[PDB]
């Protein structure tokens, strides 16, 4: 193997070593940038989940006053 | 009823009126602040779905060349 064979391989394996790499690297920022959206999902869901809950609060205490207002308009008409 | 008592109810109703109201366009922003973030849950989920996807496309090729690496060396030692 002279050292123009071995020279055209060396370089090669740098090449393939590289990029292993910078591969290995994209995948560390994937595997990332979908934990912070998991974790999105998360707050989105802890939030809606809380928000159905403060909805049937208001729609219950508007069903109260829309008495509140039906017994108001009865002692008016007597 | 006196002009007096008559006031101070048509005053009542009012209010009652007003909350069934306001508490009504409260109902209305979060049936809707949700239905914003329903739609953001869709799109990190449709996003997430689509890393793991890249993300294997990746791995895939690493350990093709993580191959490729292992060929090299092989051709160099003999």
């Amino acid at each position: 193997m002279s050292l123009e064979v071995f020279e055209k391989l060396e370089a090669k394996v740098q090449q393939a070593i590289d990029t292993i790499t910078l591969l290995q690297m994209e995948i560390e920022e994937l595997k990332e940038k979908n934990n912070s959206l998991s974790q999105e999902v998360q707050n989105a869901q802890h939030q809606r989940e809380e928000l159905e809950r403060e909805n049937n609060h208001l729609k219950e205490q508007q069903n109260g006053w829309q008495e509140r207002l039906q017994a108001l308009l009865g002692r008016m008409e007597e």
